[PDB]
């Protein structure tokens, strides 16, 4: 067990192993305050999260317990990993805090903003790292360009995912942005799956390539509205498709507007990019691409590698759906902390 030591960043008593020097911080992440740090027992600089009252309230309690799971679960390149985690409690019974450690990339997307092959390696990053995040059953839903890390190299690591609830039943208190999320999670007008996050990557490749947010929608409305505007009112087919009664009627009301040419929107852009666009922001969930089908999308043949685009081991979040005391999901958290072990270290 190491040696701890204290102080106070913004409002808050920091605890962490001597290992970690030079905390600085750089503002909120999920559920709490980030500071960067450097580690001593690796030379790096790392990012240090402390979860905000961790154990408060079940929720908390169980979103602290998915964070470290989801953490802990993620081995790949472009899928943020679980460096250290740690508490200053030294039993259960005093155990209140929870850090979490990972890589610090220098930047996220809203600090870069592009050159064309910029825009391939950076969506093709997120693409690879979609696909093995949802392989293993796991939905990001707010992908977005704050949670897009990315270092001088244009290497980019996302953040964040699984964190958006579920569905309007449950509660998780993190916040999603208007701007990137596809019109069936935002509105719930249809079944959802993971290409929920292939919409938001159409959204963010648009505005890497056009400098302009695509849909700066001003509420719900506004929001659809905008979309409408570049996709076309849904056909008959589509309309099939709508289980709410309210969200049908609405949609067979707006004045309607037909899809536009996408090369006519996008121009000046690689004809190859703007294909991928149309392929990534359709309103049919079922007829949207996937994120293995993307990377094997002409646009990104500089770099697609088939044997080298890895999928998840298998992930059990059947904790999900069960109810248990916050003193269960807080211990539950101990075990994971107590079994963590941390990356190997080569030479
Ligand atoms: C340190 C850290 C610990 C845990 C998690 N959890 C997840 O990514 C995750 C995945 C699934 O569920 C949760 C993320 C981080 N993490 C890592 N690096 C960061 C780097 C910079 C920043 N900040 C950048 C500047 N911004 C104003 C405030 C946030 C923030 C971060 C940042 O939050």
């Amino acid at each position: 067990r190491p040696t701890f030591y204290r102080q106070e960043l913004n409002k808050t008593i920091w605890e962490v192993p001597e290992r970690y020097q030079n905390l600085s911080p750089v503002g909120s992440g999920a559920y709490g305050s980030v500071c960067a740090a450097f580690d001593t027992k690796t030379g790096l600089r790392v990012a240090v999260k402390k979860l905000s009252r961790p154990f408060q309230s079940i929720i908390h309690a169980k979103r602290t317990y998915r964070e470290l799971r989801l953490l802990k679960h993620m081995k790949h390149e472009n899928v943020i990993g679980l460096l250290d985690v740690f508490t200053p409690a030294r039993s259960l019974e005093e155990f209140n805090d929870v850090y979490l450690v990972t890589h610090l990339m220098g930047a996220d997307l809203n600090n870069i903003v592009l050159t064309d092959d910029h825009v391939q390696f950076l969506i093709y990053q997120i693409l690879r790292g979609l696909k093995y995040i949802h392989s293993a059953d796991i939905i990001h839903r707010d992908l977005k360009p704050s949670n897009l890390a990315v270092n001088e190299d244009c290497e980019l690591k996302i953040l964040d995912f699984g964190l958006a609830r579920h569905t309007d039943d449950e509660m998780t208190g993190y916040v999603a942005t208007r701007w990137y999320r596809a019109p069936e999670i935002m509105l719930n007008w249809m079944h959802y799956n993971q290409t929920v996050d292939i919409w938001s990557v159409g959204c963010i490749m648009a505005e890497l390539l056009t400098g302009r947010t695509l849909f700066p929608g001003t509420d719900h409305i506004d929001q659809l509205k905008l979309i409408l505007r570049l996709v076309g009112t849904p056909g008959a087919e589509l309309l099939k498709k709508i289980s709410s009664e309210s969200a049908r009627n609405y949609i067979q009301s707006l004045t309607q507007m037909p899809k536009m040419n996408f090369a006519n929107v996008f121009i000046g852009a690689n004809p190859l990019a703007v294909d991928l666009l149309e392929k990534m922001l359709v309103l049919d969930s079922d007829k949207r691409i996937t994120a293995a089908q993307a990377l094997a999308h002409a646009y990104f043949a500089q770099y697609h590698d088939p044997d080298d685009e890895p999928v998840a081991d298998p992930y059990d979040q059947s904790f999900e759906s069960r109810d248990l005391l916050i003193d269960e999901w807080k211990s539950l958290t101990y075990d994971e902390v107590i079994s963590f072990v941390p990356p190997p270290l080569d030479q």
